[PDB]
This record gives structure tokens, sequence and C-alpha cells, in this order.
């Protein structure tokens, strides 16, 4: 006869995991993830802030290349996120054991990572990792200030409950750059009607379009690059071909659109 | 060049995850689990109370087993731990979301169980399950009584710093049956001495072992029902050849006291 | 000199700690709280849901008076909140402690709900009670079934962060009632325009008279009876002069934009 | 007739409100608190640490003496604590909100920090705080490292479950320092024989005289200062009458005897 089926590991495509130096994206923030999963450095006269962490198997690369750019552990101060699931927050209860980072993140997101993305909305527990605890709660349109960078969060619900961009004014050549880090606008295999867990889901997506279409945004990035068009492998050219936040936010919309017809004709 | 490492899911022995029908260990005492996990049921006029759930995807089975015992999902109101790792407490979120069940355990067991076994002691974030909460922190010889059963906890420390024994007494054949369902005294690879996670770690577990031996025990079970010598599969003779708490104890410390000369040796 | 001033209790008017008996409301649906801070019963023939529960001192009347309706500690399945403050959350961790409750609620009104109230968004620290965790998080417009009674929330930020309306459909002389249990609609002394830690408030109150002038609404109830126009003192006209939905939007929205340009001219 | 009783606030004396000026206690060593609730500032090369913070309205003038100090609220990086009761753990939350300072505390001492001291053994919610979570969880005997000062946690169970002595060797004169600072060894209005929530209470304490009796220590220090003989208000003179580690083991045993006699007859 038949056992239970053995626990399945949340397995991804090796470019995922595929660790890379830091590349610089303008004078103070640096992706410092993997080729395809996006973590970005913010360095600050006062400390350090990490926007995502990516895979659960990734903070000692992180750490690695935190030092590379000059930064102790003591030196990561703030660790922020756009959605917490297994692929942008999963080494972050690790980094707060090694580091001095506290979370800061909205209601939605602290209380998905509390409990390690299990019993998610749309993958049960398909997708867990190690819980971490928020430090700080942020409202929507709040603002975070590290060494005079300021952070302002914008909420995207939709691909989570707790989506969220986050935006700030970094430079390069003597000019501001308004850098927008736009979480996800993907909904993989979601049931979108009437779906019990999430009653307002497409309501929710549609006004994420519209956040996203107006986010002061000279340079887009996300969570996975390849969602903007960043290639982080081709080096002066990485994000050459990248998407305006207007361009990224039609194209989701363009694609949800879609989804929802075949769910109709499902 | 070459990725970081995937996930690796924790994958146990099949006879852990085989499904058997409940076993009666006494008049209002059952083995509900696998063959090769212990998961006791105990029920009573006024609600049921489970002991250990074995591993996370046992949670269908353990409602199944309930269902053909008489005990619906509002019936079960007691969820008591041996110890919070992945193969005892792996259901337990799962069984609170889908049932009446409050967790009653002690404050080490209850951090490891909202944390979802991650960061452990011995075995970093190798073997996490969902995280759940207690909703009740016991003392040590504390009682707990449900349906005017009454269940003693024995804190028992060592195998994790949370282990417990639970003793209730049951009856069969119009005498009483004092049960004690004891936990793990095993120490799978650990670092016994001058290990800096668990630095009275040896005399945890002798004071663990003297506990053992002294429990009211006429029947003793175990979370892995080969450590006590029952065979959940041998049907009428299944805790024939069950040890006494005496020699289960006296087992153990003489294993350990093996693992002890090794490790110097090593 | 001169000591640091000593810890200042949350006290209230001497009406908000009156006991009353219950009063019924319609068929399943009862008063049980006190005389100035609603707390509701509703019975079903699968246990008994509660919808806030006042202060945290009225724990022990809460419970007789289920006890004076026939609903047991064990038969309490279920605690809804309109908000989590002290004068209607208070007793809530009291309540799982002594009865066999679940908490439901959405994510804000649940990390409020777990600090305990404390670092308030307007009060700071001024307004704790003891903290609860949440057993299920519930999304705008999510039904709870509890004995065939059917409970919809709707999210009406702005009083906090995480109020919510809750409706069911009772009955009362073989007719159906669309009863709305709408949260408060008030920001007393809170900064309005502004607020570093609730930026979006103005935004979030007008989008809430919009959702509560449209519930499902024949008998409108209220945390605070007076915010309706109900009596519970009043016996058998305790809600004759109850307001519409409608009528308690609009007169919010009409006190909130005087207290707007108050601010204005402050 | 007659409301529900008002809450009423947890009041102390005012000289354990009365603030001070920071007293030197070794070289990296001082008292920052009031002048009858202990706070130990140690300062080192790579941050400060703080033990225990006194009563919830003393963060401002902890952060003040702080300052003057030389300690930012960034510099500040970890918080230990003697128990985790209202007049020791009490600004703990807001010290962690507004500096970046982590919490390590054992299991016992997290869960009560956690609920904020509410449904405490002996005290119910009549002492109740702002609740704060544990950043890394210590076991007994576990060192932490600060700006190469090591403390080590001796547990000494008995005025809460979680009562810890830390002890750590400072200079004074070139000379070393082991400074002992023990928790309290009092036990104000506890039921000690056949308490129902802390049956083993009468053998925690005796060990606890055990431990703190054998405690390495030059200098002890306790979190009400009285307790060893500290007058914080004496200057130069403030340690003079200070008891040993071993005198203050005997007079609180003899205390705790007198008391289990009295509450034989009582
Ligand atoms: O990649 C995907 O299709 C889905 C399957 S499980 C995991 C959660 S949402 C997305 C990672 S952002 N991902
Ligand atoms: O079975 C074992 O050797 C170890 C490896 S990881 C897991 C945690 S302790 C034991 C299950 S009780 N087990
Ligand atoms: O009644 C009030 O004015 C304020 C002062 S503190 C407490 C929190 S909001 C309202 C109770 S709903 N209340
Ligand atoms: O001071 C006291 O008698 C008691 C009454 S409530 C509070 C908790 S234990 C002690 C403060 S350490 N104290
Ligand atoms: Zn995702
Ligand atoms: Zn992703
Ligand atoms: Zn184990
Ligand atoms: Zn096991
Ligand atoms: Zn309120
Ligand atoms: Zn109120
Ligand atoms: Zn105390
Ligand atoms: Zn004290």
């Amino acid at each position: 006869e038949v056992p239970l089926p053995q626990l399945r590991a949340y397995t991804v495509d090796a470019s995922w995991l595929q660790p890379m130096a830091p590349l610089q994206i303008a004078d103070h923030t640096w992706q410092i993830g993997t080729e395809d999963l996006t973590a970005l450095l913010v360095q600050t006269p006062d400390g350090a802030v990490l926007l995502d962490g990516g895979m659960p198997q990734m903070a000692s690369h992180l750490l690695d290349n935190m030092k590379a750019r000059g930064v102790t552990p003591r030196d990561l101060r703030l660790i922020l996120l756009s959605h917490a699931h297994a692929d942008h927050a999963g080494p972050v209860a690790e980094l707060k054991r090694r580091t001095g980072a506290k979370v800061a993140a909205n209601a939605e997101s602290a209380v998905l990572l509390a409990r390690g993305g299990s019993d998610d909305l749309h993958f049960g527990d398909g997708i867990t990792y190690p819980p971490a605890n928020a430090d700080r709660i942020v409202m929507d349109g709040e603002v975070i200030t590290v060494g005079g960078i300021v952070f302002t969060a914008h909420f995207m619900a939709g691909h989570t409950p707790g989506s969220t961009a986050w935006t700030w004014t970094d430079t390069r050549n003597g000019k501001p750059v308004r850098i927008a880090y736009a979480d996800s606008l993907s909904a993989p295999g979601y049931q979108l009607q009437g779906n019990p867990r999430y009653p307002h889901l497409i309501e929710d997506y549609r006004r994420s379009f519209a956040t996203v279409r107006a986010l002061p945004c000279d340079v887009l990035l996300t969570p996975h690059p390849g969602a903007s068009n960043w290639d982080y492998a081709a080096g002066a050219r990485a994000g050459a071909k990248a998407l305006t936040c207007k361009a990224y936010a039609d194209a989701a919309e363009q694609k949800f659109d879609g989804q929802l017809a075949k769910e109709t004709a499902g």
C-alpha cells in the first residue's frame, strides 16, 4: 500500500540561485542578489538598507556582497520588502540573527512574514520559509529615512495582500534619479474571480496597475528583473532595456486581462 | 559556474508516512497516526485531546481517523506536544485552522513552534514546518483536565529544550491504566559537550533519564513507537513487547554514554 | 525635586461600566455588554459568536450573561471585533483563556490586538490592554459562517486602520432582518491632515463614510450605542430612535468636515 | 446601582520614579535609571548594552542619560532583562522603537514580555505594560559578547519563571571586577505551596538561592537596589554597604522560610 507523499521542497530555476558580484544602479544603490532575483543595497552615511533578500539560501551571499561594499553586519540597519514570499523574504530571519537589521513592513506583509509564508492565500503551505517578526509597521504613503535617503511606501496589493512598491531618490552624474522598486504584478495560477480567500482581488489589481503607472520613476526595478526587462548579467547594459513604470503597468494589465478571459473560458 | 543549492525537503522513511486505521490503547486512548509516528487521540465525554500530530502532510489523515472515532473538528479541544520538531508538530498549524483545537505547551516548545522549527539548536533551518501559536503556556508538573481525564506535564529537556512527557490515567478491564507518553531521549548527531547553543545539555539529559525512570507508567508510549518497542502494525500484539519507563530510560542513558565517549574520541 | 509621573489608568464614564441583563435585538442576536458599550452575542444551533467585548474588566460579566443565555464557555466559538481599542477588545485575551473562542480579525486589527493597543497611531501607550493573538486573518468582503449565520466583513478604515463593519441576516417575526454592526467613524483628538503615522487618513475616512452608507442595513448597531441613537436602558424602546446607516454616515461626515475646518483654523 | 470598577494603574513609590544622573559602577558600567530602580548601561568600543529599563515612563530619561554618556540611539545594541515585570521591562517596547537595540531573553521571559506582563502567574492583569518581542532566545549558561564584554546568563527561576542573573567582568583601578546583576528573590504575596500555576515554585526558589550564592561576585547589583543594600543617592558611598551574593541569597532564603511558615499558619 501507499505512504503519504514526502514533503516537496520549493525549487527554482538555477539562474535565480546564481550568485553575482554587486552591480551599481546609482551612486548609493546596488544590486547584490543573484542573476535573477533582486536584492537592493542602499548605502548611506548612517548605515545601509536592504530591499528584499531573495531565497532563504542567499543569506551568506548577501552578507559577502555587503562586506565587499564596505557594509559590516552591524552597519545594516533596515530591511524592506516588496512582498513576503519565499523567493524575496526567504533569508530575512537569518539576516536578522546575523546583523543589526530591523524589518519594516505593512501589516499584511508582517503577518505573512510571521507565519513564514505558510497558509498562503493561493499556494497553501507549498512555499514556506523561516518566519520573522517585523519591528516596525508601515502605513500606505509612510516614509522611512536612513542616512538622509527617504524611502516611501506605495501599497500595491494583488500579488500578495501586502505587496508594496518602494521609492527613493538617489543621484547619478550630479542629477537626481528617482528609483521605483515596484513589486510583482503577476497572478501565477491564481483564481482571480470569486476567490473566497480574496474576494476583492480583481479590484485590488486594477488599483495597483494605476498606482504603479503613476509612481515617481526615472528608473524601474522589480523583484524579478526580467519583469522590468533588466538583465543583471549584461554589465554596463544591464538596465538599458528597462521598462518605464507606465509600460510595466500596461503590460501587467494586458496580461491580467488575458488571464481573466482564460479563466472565464476555463 | 555554480548556482546556490536548491532547498532540500525534509524527507523521511516511508513507514513514517504510512497511514493506519485507529488502534486502541485503552478505553479512551487511540493511536491514530501512521505506522511509525505516534499521534494519540484521547476521547472524553467533553471533547477530544490530540497528543502530537506527526508530519505536516498528516493533517487530513488525522481528521479522517478522528471522524472514524466519532470526533468532529469542533469536538477536538486540545493539542498537546511531546516536542516541537517537524515530525511531531508538523500539522499543528493546519489542525488549528480546521478544528476547534487550542495548543498547550511549555515556553520552550511554544517559541520553537512559533518559528516553525526554524533556527533549531542543532539542525538550523533544515527541518522547518508551518508555524503555530500556543494558546496556553504550561509549567512543569501542571495539570490540564479535559472531560475528566487529567493530563500532567513532566519536563524532560534534552532532545529539545521543551521536551515533555505527558501522563494520564485511563482504564482497561475496569482497572486503571497509567499511561506515560514520554518524549524522545535521543540526541541524533548532536554536539553534546561544550555546545554554545546548549551549554547544560548533558546535565539536562541526565536529569531527564531520571525523570522518565520515575514516571507513573503501566504503559509506555513514545513519539517514535520503535523507541519503546511498540509495533503499531502488529494488531493485538502491538504493545506486547513495549518497554517499561525504567528500561526505556536505561537504554537511552546507555546509548547517550556511548555517544559521549564517541564524541570525545571524534 | 520631581519624580516621573505615575502611570495613569484608562478611566471611562460610569455608564460604560454599568452591567445590564441581555437585551434581545433579533431572534438570535443579543446585547450582553454594558449600558454604554456594545457586546453582541449571536446564538446559533452550532455555537455562539461574540462581536466585541467592551472594556477589560467586563470579561466575567460577559460570561455571566452568556450563561444566562444558555451559552457555556465551551459553546463560544468565535470572537469578532469592530476595532482593537481597549474599550471594545479589552477582555479578549481573558475570554480566550476562559472559553473555546477563537478570534478572527483583519491584519491591521490583529497586529494592534497583538500589542495590546500599545503604540497607537494617535494615543501612544495611553490605552493599553492585555494582548491577544488572532486565530484567523480575514480579508475585505470575506465571510465567516457559524451555525448557518453568515457574517460579512466590510473594512472601514479610519478610526483605526483595521476598523471593520460586520453584517449578517437574522430574523424577527418570520422576516429577515439585515443587521449592520458598523464601527466608530469618530476621530477623537486626531491630527487629520499631514499625519506622518497615517498619511492617507482623510481619504480612508471618506471611503469609509461611503462604505457605511451603502451597507445592507435594516438595523444599525454601533460599538458606542449613542453613536447610532440606541438606548440600551430603554427596554422595549431601546432601538426605536436608531439611525439608518445612511444617517449615521452622513452625521459622521458632517462632523468630520467640521473637525477638518477647526484643525485648519487651529 | 453599581458600575464595574475603573481600571487601576500600577502606581509605585515616588523614589522608584525619581530620575538620577549616571552613577559609575566600574570602568564601563553605569547606573542610569532612577534612585530606586536599577538600569545598567555597559559601554563598549562596539556599542552599548542596557540591562533592565525600569518602569514604562522611564524611556526618555534613559535615552537622556545614554546621550550624556555619549551613547546615541543607534549605539544601543542590546537589551538584557532580570525579569519581565512592569517595573524592570516597562520601557522595552518603546526603547526598541526609538533605538537600534535588540532584546535577548530566555523563553520564559520572552513569552511574558510578549504579552506585556499580562496573565501573570501571581498578579493576573494588574501589572501590564507595552508588549515587546525578543530578538534572541538564550539558554542557561549561554554567553553574549558585545564589544568584547562577555555577559553570562544564570537562570534563577522563582520570582518569575524566567528570572535571570547576568554576570560580566569589568575593570576598576586596573583590576578585574566581577559584577553580578542578580534578579529578585522575593515572593511578594505569592501563594508558595500547592500553587496550581507554579507547582514546583518552592523547589525553584531553593535552587535559585544556591545559584545566586555561587555566582562570580566581586560586586552585587539588584533590580531594586535596596535588596542588595545599594543606595544610589549616596554618591561616592552608594555601593559601600552592598551585600555579597552569599549574604543576599542567605537573607532571601531566611525571609522565604519565614513566609512559608506564615503561609502554613495562614
Ligand atoms: O513562480 C511561480 O509561478 C509561483 C509559484 S509559487 C511562487 C509564489 S508566487 C511566485 C514567486 S513570486 N511563485
Ligand atoms: O531523525 C533524525 O536523525 C533527526 C534528523 S532531523 C530530525 C530532528 S530530530 C529527529 C526527528 S525527532 N531528526
Ligand atoms: O473616547 C475618546 O475620546 C478616546 C480617547 S482614548 C480612546 C481611544 S478612541 C476612543 C475610544 S473608541 N477613546
Ligand atoms: O512590589 C510588589 O509587592 C509587587 C506587587 S505587583 C509587582 C510585581 S512583583 C513586584 C515588582 S518586582 N511587585
Ligand atoms: Zn510572489
Ligand atoms: Zn517572486
Ligand atoms: Zn525531534
Ligand atoms: Zn521525531
Ligand atoms: Zn476606538
Ligand atoms: Zn470606543
Ligand atoms: Zn518582579
Ligand atoms: Zn520589581
